[PDB]
C-alpha cells in the first residue's frame, strides 16, 4: 500500500517540478524583455531631456532679444519720470499763472493736452478768422489741481495710446524746439513734461515692435511645456517598468525557492523508493 502511494506521490510531483520550471523560465524571459524596454525608455528620456534643454535656451534667447528692444526706450521713461518727481507744487502753479507763456511752454502744454486726449479751444488766428485751436485754456484746467495733474501722468502707463494720438503728436516730436534742453531756458516743469512725452512716444513705437517677439516668446514656451509633458510622461513609464522589473525579480526568487522545495521533496520520495527495494 505505502509503496504504491509513495510511487504516485513521486509521479504526481514530477509535473509540479516541470510546472515550476517553466514558470521560472517564463519569469526569466519576462525580466529580460522589460529590462530592454526600460532601456529603450531611458534613451527616449535622454533625448527628450536634450529637447527641453534646447527649447529653454531658445525661449531665453527670444526673451533676451525682446528685453534688449525694451531698454531701448525704458531708460528715458524713468529719467523723465524721475524729472516729474523733480517738480514741487509751485512748478506747476508758476506755469499755470503765466499770462504770457513763451512759445516753448505753449508747445509743451499743447503736447500733453493731446496725449491726455483733451479737447482744444479754437481761437482767432492771425489771418482773419482762420480759427486755430489754443490748448492753453484747457491746459490751465489740467494745472488747476497740480496733484491731480502729476498723478494722471504717472497713471498713463502707455498701452492706451491710440494710434491717433501718436500721429497727432508726430509733428511735436519732429519739432526742433520740442527739445527739453531748450524748454529748460524758459521753464522747469515743462522740461519734465517735454521729455515724458518724447519718451512715451518711442516707448509706444518699440512696444509695438515687441508684439511679434513677445508672441514668439509665448510660442517658444508653449513648445517647451509640451516637450516637458512628453518627457515627464516618459519618466513616469521608465519608473513604472523598473518597478515591474523589481516585482518580477522577487517573483523569480520565489520561483527558485519553490523549485528547491519540490526538488527536495522529490529527492525524499525517491530516497525511500530505493530504500524499500
Amino acid at each position: 500500500e505505502d509503496v504504491a502511494k509513495m510511487q504516485e506521490d513521486l509521479e504526481s510531483m514530477h509535473p509540479l517540478l516541470e510546472e515550476a520550471a517553466k514558470d521560472t523560465m517564463l519569469t526569466m524571459e519576462q525580466i529580460k524583455v522589460d529590462t530592454a524596454i526600460a532601456e529603450e525608455t531611458r534613451n527616449s528620456v535622454q533625448t527628450e531631456e536634450i529637447k527641453a534643454n534646447e527649447k529653454a535656451k531658445k525661449a531665453q534667447a527670444i526673451a533676451d532679444d525682446a528685453q534688449k528692444d525694451l531698454d531701448e526706450a525704458l531708460p528715458a521713461l524713468d529719467a523723465a519720470l524721475a524729472s516729474l518727481r523733480n517738480l514741487n507744487k509751485n512748478d506747476v502753479t508758476e506755469v499755470r499763472a503765466m499770462q504770457r507763456p513763451p512759445p516753448g511752454v505753449k508747445l509743451v502744454i499743447e503736447a500733453v493736452c493731446i496725449m491726455k486726449g483733451i479737447k482744444p479751444k479754437k481761437v482767432p488766428g492771425e489771418k482773419p478768422g482762420t480759427k486755430v485751436d489754443d490748448y492753453w485754456e484747457p491746459g490751465k484746467g489740467l494745472l488747476q489741481d497740480p496733484g491731480h495733474f502729476l498723478e494722471s501722468l504717472f497713471k498713463f502707463d502707455k498701452d492706451n495710446i491710440g494710434d491717433v494720438v501718436i500721429k497727432a503728436i508726430q509733428p511735436y516730436i519732429d519739432n526742433e524746439e520740442f527739445q527739453p534742453a531748450t524748454i529748460a531756458k524758459v521753464s522747469k516743469a515743462c522740461t519734465s513734461i517735454c521729455q515724458w512725452v518724447r519718451a512715451m512716444h518711442k516707448y509706444h513705437f518699440v512696444a509695438k515692435a515687441v508684439e511679434p517677439k513677445r508672441q514668439a516668446l509665448l510660442e517658444a514656451q508653449d513648445d517647451l511645456g509640451v516637450t516637458q509633458r512628453i518627457l515627464d510622461e516618459a519618466k513616469q513609464r521608465l519608473r513604472e517598468v523598473e518597478d515591474g522589473i523589481a516585482t518580477m525579480q522577487a517573483k523569480y526568487r520565489e520561483c527558485i525557492t519553490k523549485k528547491e522545495e519540490l526538488e527536495l521533496k522529490c529527492e525524499q520520495c525517491e530516497q525511500r523508493l530505493g530504500r524499500a527495494g
